[PDB]
DNA sequence: TTTTTTTT
């Protein structure tokens, strides 16, 4: 008896597992037997109960093995590969339906048989996100396609407003849509510039919490964060390749990805205020927040920050024909799905209750 | 013959160790003939005692063995691939859940036949506590739901007021209860950036002693702290993922746990100000002085910082049903049994000795 | 059987990869049968298709290894081996041919069997450059001079003028096309060599804005730029031999590279422009925006910013017999295929579009 | 044969040793002739002496090892490891108790057959100690129950003098009674970072002089050292769990340890002087001068330093109720040897010495 | 046949090497015929010549091997090993008497018949050495037993007097006798921590050339060294411990060792003037300066700087007796040689041909 | 290999 160290691998390709603690913990629950393993009667989780009978025999003889860290690294470093591989080799426009792939999938879990959520809410999202602007699917749409075309030095679009003026609440939304990553400015430049480093393979990146300088004339306590994005403004153009640091591998060089940047009006250069393909202004809107005091079920789930959201307002708003061609596949089979829980009515009923400043419904 | 490795991560699984060093000593104990270990028939440490006739056989092979801290490193390396699993998979009710079973398995010992401390002073010591507040049981079920839903951007409470006022106690208490972790923020802007990568996969965590600036108008020698959390809104939002990192160790990636910050009363800004929830002003109680003074075991046991006191005060004051499913046969349980222990009129009169400062017995 | 490391070694200089990831990622590929690969069969990527079939039999066995990682370090090793033994052995007439020889390749890229691109545009690109003055074709086989007949302060070229003088595409363009790297100066004089150890073995480098003082009338801020650069002189006159420290690493020593310094109008310590090549001085013109406007596809493209461009300047502008002796035939087959889309009267249509700034596709 | 690991691991273990030098060279020093070893017969070092002829066989054995350090390595961790599993498990108390006991094994060797140390010479020192307080031996026992009971902010001691006043020598004497560690707060406020490492399981810590502020009217050398504390307030308090660090260790968490602080006459701030629960005000003493100046072998055997000292003023003073019942058995047997060599009429004149300012011997 | 290790780690202790370079390059010269080593006939170095016969047999395995850099490790620990062992387990009398062995041999290979250097010559740098102070022969005596006793407070001696006046020649001459090393502490305060640093087991330091305040009105340069040395009392009293610091390393706990200290006439604080025991007035006199400069040789060879110089002196001044024990018997033929080589009278003509300013040899 | 250091 040996472990197939084959096996482990498939299991983290399929997980598509980063983590080598993550993947260590994770086969060791295969020990026991399925037979009886409460998670799987449960249908606890789709990582468990998918695999536990497959990969059994493997991880009792995994769980003697005195080698098991040194196991899972070589699969670890399987999954880190295939990343890499794709991320030269692929399309912008087919890297995105690859993650479309991922997210319905996972609709297939939330509104399955075990419909753990359910689209009521989400809709209800879908419309208190579709009030928050002018031709809100949209400009979704635009900024989806600008990041596919990523036209140099047209890469980045801002935000401004008060606190609360929802920007973040957008942001966060299009960053868990996209995948990617969202960093900080403001420290120091050696901080700042490992911080950099986490940009490897992202598709798209957000900045957070950004300072300029003497923003107190709108009362704005201020600080660095400025200076630092003009250390970088090559990285904004991406006009070239830049390399990207790390702890016990080699830094690596390459084209630095688009996105967007959190402000509210502080001090900042005009070689940035001219400068950028896209800016809205988020002004605060009282009846949105007199909904909210009631419908807290959409933050206490996320669902305002779900991605799925966004997802989900596209499937509402656009034709089968504006998506990408395969996924348009499972589009019609999730547009068939809104046709079948939803008329237009409901969702006529709710914007319309939502828009008047009322809670989600009545 | 040879060492199972089996059995000691089987070990380090029931002691829930994860420090190299603690497991490979205390295993080492094991060597010696439980039949006659004096360790065992004083019952001192049940970390021990519940073992070493089990784990006898093996200890003896592994004195010999050559290879001790890997054996040691695997099984420490399991129980921390173990709590990032959880840590990616539980509900944050379960969390909690399974902390206050290890809480209410240690009040089994505190007070069971073996009873090394009295209910008595244990409950005396809760009712000090239960006068520090308004409606100091409601404000505990407040904090507990605020942790759990970890709402965004609605995840902070602030403590302020004199010095000696009992806030760091409050937290302290919290902090137990739900097992987070203390962190400093008047320190190097360098440094800091280890400082925070403690809080990786924590449940919560703690802001010391915030220190203002231009305090020393007020006899508050100014420094760093508030020049330096106005630059982490990302983290206290908890709306996005960041990204922590330790020594010789890749930065992770995943939202920061919701806390607790303590300040003695300094200016704040409205953007921090902003971003907590409830703000609490503790004033000093000349009668409590006095009392803790006469009744200073409950400064020696520490009695009045503890979550058990916590986690008794909630016992005694709140509803089953506000407790998890799961659960509640305990309560009922230590419910019983301290109504049964203690009457009413009892906890009644200590109220009012300690209202008049007596100590708090009679 | 086992894996050839060989095979392995053979694919990395053949791929010319040198990252260890993804030539792992690359050759696990290989595993699945050629006869029915579907990359292959649509021949996406030359660097899979190529190979394929060759190392299939040694990737099967190579996807069973559990040592693979190890095969690969040895494999990426062997290429920075090549690397360094002709960094240091040839010259730099030879270094740049061995460029020119696979620019060729881009070349045979860009025109492509796919049809790859119309040169048109290119020449489109090329004709966009000539525009501070009728002799910049020149300085391009000038500095390409400079470089070669590196002297002592013949070293060093002042690229002058504010935003969108084009300097920077330019520097990059040439970073394309020469290669080299580019680097910044406002430092404390630690941090500045954490920034300049960076240059370590290689031979040409490039610099962004430094600030002067005194400047504010042109609204140019005041710093200590100059400063360091008046403490520079080792590497900027750069006779005698200097090390090349990144921070607590690779304390390399050697003659520091020549190339290329960019910054605004500034004021002129002649204490440094005494040590350079140049002090040029460049302004954006109005009608240039006007063609850009108009001309938009030669940026989305990158054609202007790619070294590409700078090929077939000097393919164009220079005559074959100033190109290196090898490379001239090749030359000839572009003044060919030059001549196979373009007359002089085309290219002076194209100029005399951009003569007002007309769109240059007229 | 083979290397018993097990017998270098007891060795470690017996010599309670620290360092893999150390052990190393010691172990080797065992591998020539037992039998003639002029180390033994000169008996000039127990852990020499005591060990060589039963670990001679396998020393021999060792010398020949092609592993020697990793050999040396694990005996070490495992000496490390009974330093954790102590610090955890130990009440303080116990902790205290063996402390004593070691002491009191040194003081066999010194005061034992082998002759080295003059028990009136150290008796004289507690004469002068007496001297050096108020109720001298009162002051002990209070700050040992203090350090003890460890009650939260009720931790530390302010002492507070001119120069020459005895304060670091007193310090130093309850420093080698418990054991642990000086520390220097006058530093710069980055590497306080790793100075504050050294509290790591120390039983005690001082804080050595602090520098105040101010006071050339105090004729006082400014520092950091006042205003530096008070931003370390919580490691006084020991209210809750701090992060502590040292060169190349990630960082682990402790309650930071009670013990003393002391200064020159500076001022302080009561937002610090709130946590010390008492302060002793030294004067300098005549006496004690012209009695020193006659009595030089107390310094020149460092005697009133040294924790022995006040070791055997407990001893003498103390009831044997007041120590831990393990020890007062050999407490009891140090009592009759002290009376029986001694005399309260010798004491009572060797004090009349010391308060007379003449040599304490007549 | 396999290697030795035993054979190299016998020779890494008798050259007493603690490079691991260094050893290695040096055994590996050993596997070229010993018979007829070109090396061993030029007797160029003992270290090579005594050794190279034995070691051949073994050195010519050792060629071949593998393991080569980690055999060297092995023997380089026993050297560093038996370092520690010494230094905690010596009296300060042994280790002086070690040091003195060590240079004995040196001095009875310099002064052979092939290794050759000038016993005449030599013998007038003592005539010239015992000229610069009167009683010059006891000083040093005095000197060393001071060092041997390091008795607390009468730790440390002065040396004084303007540039030019030899005190550093003296200084060196015991440094080199005694195994120190310098240390300045002119640095601002901050920065001295690791110059202490370099005291880490040391026998004796040196303070070079201290400078004062208001040396100016002297026009001696003015700084910060006289102060510093007043801010570090426990270092000089040397009663009790301190801790000491090295770059990467952990901190150090021991005794702060004894030296010397130098200085222009700076005025002296009447605080340090109670530490010293011993101030030296240094003068220049004129007669040394024309003796000087008509026997360069002294310069030349370094004579007057040299340990060797002064032991020598030792030799010839100071009775059998004054030396330790165990070494007399080598000193008792040195004494030998030395009365064969010169009668009094011709050392007396020297001494009144440096009294004269003459050469010292006619 | 980082970390510590460096410099702050
Ligand atoms: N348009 C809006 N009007 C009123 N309240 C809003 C609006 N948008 C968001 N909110 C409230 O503001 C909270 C925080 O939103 P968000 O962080 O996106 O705002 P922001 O403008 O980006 O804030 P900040 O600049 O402080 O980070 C939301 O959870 C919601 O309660
Ligand atoms: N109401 C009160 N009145 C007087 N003393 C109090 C009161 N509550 C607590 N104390 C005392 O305050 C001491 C310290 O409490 P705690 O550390 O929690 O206060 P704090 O305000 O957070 O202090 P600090 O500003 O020093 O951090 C307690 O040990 C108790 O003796
Ligand atoms: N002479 C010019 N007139 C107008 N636009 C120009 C000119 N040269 C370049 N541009 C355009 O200006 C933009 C910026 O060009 P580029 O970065 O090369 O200029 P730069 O002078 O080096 O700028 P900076 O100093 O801001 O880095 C590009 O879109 C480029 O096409
Ligand atoms: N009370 C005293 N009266 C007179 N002389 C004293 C007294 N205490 C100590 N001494 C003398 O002073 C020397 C140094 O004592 P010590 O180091 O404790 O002084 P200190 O001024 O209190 O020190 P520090 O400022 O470092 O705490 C002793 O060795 C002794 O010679
Ligand atoms: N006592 C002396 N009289 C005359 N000349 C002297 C005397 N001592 C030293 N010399 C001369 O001074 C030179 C330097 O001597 P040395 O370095 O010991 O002087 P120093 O005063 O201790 O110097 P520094 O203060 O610079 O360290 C010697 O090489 C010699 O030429």
């Amino acid at each position: 008896k040996q472990v197939s160290w084959k096996l482990v691998t498939e299991y983290a390709m399929e997980t598509k597992c980063d983590d080598v603690l993550l993947l260590l913990g994770m086969y060791l629950e295969f020990q026991y037997s399925f037979e009886m393993c409460l998670k799987c009667i449960k249908k606890e989780q789709p990582s468990h109960y998918k695999y536990h009978e497959k990969h059994y025999a493997n991880a009792a003889i995994f769980a003697d093995s005195k080698n098991q860290k040194t196991i899972c690294q070589q699969a670890v470093d399987t999954v880190l590969a295939k990343k890499r591989v794709d991320s030269l080799q692929l399309t912008r426009e087919q890297m995105l339906t690859n993650r479309f792939n991922d997210l319905l999938d996972r609709m297939d879990i939330m509104f399955g048989s075990t419909g753990s959520a359910d689209i009521e809410e989400w809709m209800a999202g879908v419309a208190w996100l579709h009030c928050l602007l002018p031709k809100m699917d949209s400009v979704v749409y635009d900024f989806l396609k600008c990041m596919v075309y990523n036209i140099p030095k047209k890469r980045y679009w801002l935000f401004k407003g008060p606190i609360d003026s929802g920007k973040t609440t957008l942001a966060a939304a299009l960053l868990e849509l996209c995948g990617g990553k969202a960093l900080n400015v403001n420290l120091p430049l050696d901080r700042l510039n490992f911080e950099l480093g986490v940009a490897i393979d992202q598709f798209l990146v957000v900045f957070e919490d950004v300072k300029g300088t003497g923003g107190e004339s709108r009362d704005l306590p201020s600080g660095q964060g400025i200076n630092n994005l003009d250390n970088l403004r090559d990285y904004l153009d991406g006009s070239v390749k830049v390399n990207l640091e790390k702890k016990h591998l080699n830094k690596r060089t390459q084209i630095f990805p688009p996105g967007i940047v959190t402000m509210n009006e502080y001090s900042v250069p005009k070689t940035l205020q001219a400068r950028f393909v896209k800016q809205i202004d988020f002004r605060p809107k009282d009846y949105l927040k007199h909904c909210l005091e009631r419908s807290e079920f959409l933050l206490e789930k996320r669902i305002i920050q779900s991605g799925i959201a966004l997802l989900l307002m596209l499937i509402w708003y656009r034709p089968v024909a504006e998506f990408a061609q395969s996924i348009q596949s499972r589009i019609v089979e999730w547009k068939e799905r809104l046709d079948k829980e939803f008329s237009l009515s409901v969702y006529q009923k709710m914007k319309f209750n939502v828009a008047m400043g009322i809670g989600v419904l009545d």
